[PDB]
């Protein structure tokens, strides 16, 4: 049969694919996620049929516990795979059940080049520059769910006044920082991305967690066990490696 | 029912405790991973035996396709779960259900300071300087299996002269290092512990993949999510971090 | 049955806590108290509502001799434990049974930098700085019962045109140190936590007796012993003394 | 009726009074403790018995988990109260009911005059330096019974080889620091007294934790309560202030 992949447009993982004719059905898309789905595909030996997530929400939970985006297309059977940078968390493993990651991650700070700032640790003793996160993102949430102290601090800097430090989407998080004072907390993985093709932006310190993007698939699910392994084979072979070199190269930066 | 752990000593991750007196049961071992079990047996309330692979091995196939080590244990039934620095391989989650991983890490150089290698390549280029990894380890079969030219290479290197350039453990690897010119592929989590103890020595290069290490259990287990599900929040809360940085410094 | 838990807003003990969206039951309170009480809740196994003193005391006598404050919630069975910065004492021992102190301290003084002030005794022997403490405090009853030469003559200075130079709370004491020529008569460890704050501030001397905050309990009570031992095992364990580092620093 | 004193010889706070004639019963003795028990005597209004504890000991559990010395006599009730310098700790508070402490220490390190030795974390960083604890006393049970990484290292030390570093009084202590490489693990109150004494010893850095000396009583003993309430009181008269002064002023020493 054919599996519904559900996904959501996000550089370079998911994007349309650039025509001068209108485009249908999985020809729609390019990116590191189509790739990988499509090697998956050839791998397991299944069809898939790729849809947008219709509410364009990643998978965060409110407050009477129901969940919203990719993470609610799987547990309501609605879709057999979330295949795109869909972070492996605490609160979404206990909803869905994610393959081992095909990428690995960490939250970090996108900010203009020229400054002293050099840590977290230096945002969160000041509220001079401004500082967030994409709202109801992991990454926000990793902040909200925090007793570490900095990051608690962080928090309740960031989402004070109404939350007005965070922003809806990354694209949106990257104008801010190159318009404003702000830094974006943001997965290295995209700050990777950005920097290699705006020349203005750069990573500020390392990496505070260590995380993964891993597909998702519904509480059990008879494909995730294949698709780690799927995945698993992929990594050994350099597979995934020429993927992420391929969908992140850009213009060069220094 | 009291769970079956399965484990190997490996330094920091599990370790003889020193004491004055003999030590019985749970109390014999400390380490890494004796911190993570404890922590995961609080999390989901299980009690726990602690038990030595009886042939000392992390788990391979012989060329029978027969498995050993920790492996064995598991898809044989003689242990609940395996918590140890077992990599998480494609071969190896074929045959058993491992959690997700708890420490991430990859394939690394192991060398003395003071040398001008900066990479494989710079290896791999080479046949004066000896190189090689733990035989039957993860690190060997990745070279075993590689494609890339580079390694192919580097595979045709140790396994001539009837593997004489492997050893049989990273102790071994490690004194190899020390006292000949020898450099050794060893895991990145490994290398940082060796290298705060062995100031001669240091990490060549960046890491060449990218794997983990999880918890060991039998297909079909009942407690393999719940243990990712523990994992994932022990390193959200930052101990895994801490329990980390306690072992390694 | 969940245990009625009476305490008090003070800084860095209980806080509320601060969020952007209005909060409820023990999700109100932050800090060290909530800390220290949260553990002894996982140790001994119990659950636990924390309530504000309704009429916002610590607890001390009036003329005829009735009790207020967590002092009074105790005695009278509205409250099963007590946790906050309450000192204990000879004349709250009597009607209450407290736990071993949780954390130490004297009385000392809380005073701008600069002064050539050294202890106590420079403050009695003068007229010209003003000093005093919180009314009805373990501070103020302490001077007010003394017979040493020294504290009698600062509690007739204390008591001296109606108490004047006596504040009704420690953030009124602290605006009033920073404002005036006044020193306040403070617990050693809340001063710790104020001249952290404000820089300007220090501790002038060193401490003038030696006690304790503990755990109240009613008289008679079966939660008071095990809290102890709670207690005197978090010390040990460094836990204490980490909790302190958090909320202080 | 009249209670049954445990108590053990140890300067300052219990000692043989000195005299020319041979000496009988309570006036055998004289110390901070005696004093103590003096005040807390006249206050409460009971007469009292002192009596050496039979082995000598002031009280550790073995393999078993049997007890000795004077916490044994109190679980024994052949005592009604320990007045002593006895450390209330953990594993003795599950066993006795404490009093609320009249003398407030901590574990800290007794050293000769003249060295770069300035915390516990020097010595635990090498083997060169002998230290050590008094065999069986809190000090040491406080390092065996430890997860703390520097203590659990000073441990590993000290037990090893047969216990050679311990020492089995503070005497033995005292004379192994003054004649060979030696620092001693002592509680804070003793090094304060012996530095007075001795003015070629001295303290090493500060507090490793923070106890006190309690009375002991077995536990449902009708004495603790009216004890602790005694010892509020004498501390807030300003008393055990100047018991302490009267028996620790010593010599003097710079
Ligand atoms: C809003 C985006 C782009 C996603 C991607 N991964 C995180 C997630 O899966 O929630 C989000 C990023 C973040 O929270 O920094
Ligand atoms: C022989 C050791 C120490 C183990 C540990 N992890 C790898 C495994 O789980 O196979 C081996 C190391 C390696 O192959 O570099
Ligand atoms: C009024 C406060 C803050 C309390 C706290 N402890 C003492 C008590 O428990 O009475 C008071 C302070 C003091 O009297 O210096
Ligand atoms: C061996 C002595 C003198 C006693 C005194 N207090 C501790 C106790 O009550 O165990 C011991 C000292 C120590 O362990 O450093
Ligand atoms: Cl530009
Ligand atoms: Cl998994
Ligand atoms: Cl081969
Ligand atoms: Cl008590
Ligand atoms: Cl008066
Ligand atoms: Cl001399």
């Amino acid at each position: 049969r054919t599996l519904i992949v559900t996904t959501i447009l996000e550089e370079p993982y998911v994007m349309y694919r650039k025509s001068d004719k209108p485009l249908y059905g999985n020809d729609r898309f390019e990116g590191y996620c189509l790739d990988l789905l499509k090697e998956l595909s050839n791998i397991l030996g299944f069809l898939y049929d790729v849809k947008l997530v219709p509410d364009g929400k990643y998978g965060a939970q409110n407050d009477k516990g129901e969940w919203n985006g990719m993470v609610k297309e799987l547990i309501d059977h609605r879709a057999d795979l979330a295949v795109a940078p869909l972070t492996i968390t605490y609160v979404r493993e206990k909803v869905i059940d994610f393959s081992k990651p095909f990428m690995t991650l960490g939250i970090s700070i996108l900010y203009r080049k020229g400054t002293p700032i050099d840590s977290a640790d230096d945002l969160a003793k000041q509220t001079k520059i401004e500082y967030g996160a994409v709202r109801d993102g992991s990454t926000m949430t990793f902040f909200k769910k925090s007793k570490i102290s900095t990051y608690e601090k962080m928090w309740a800097f960031m989402s004070s006044r109404q939350q007005s430090a965070l922003v809806k989407n990354s694209d949106e998080g990257i104008q801010r920082v190159l318009t404003t004072d702000y830094a974006l907390l943001m997965e290295s993985t995209s700050i990777e991305y950005v920097t290699q093709r705006n020349c203005n932006l750069t990573q500020i310190g390392g990496l505070i967690d260590s995380k993964g993007y891993g597909v998702g698939t519904p509480i059990g699910s008879p494909y995730r066990d294949k698709i780690t392994i799927a995945i698993l084979q992929l990594q050994e072979e350099g597979k995934l490696h020429m993927m992420k070199e391929k969908w992140w190269r850009g213009n060069g930066c220094p």
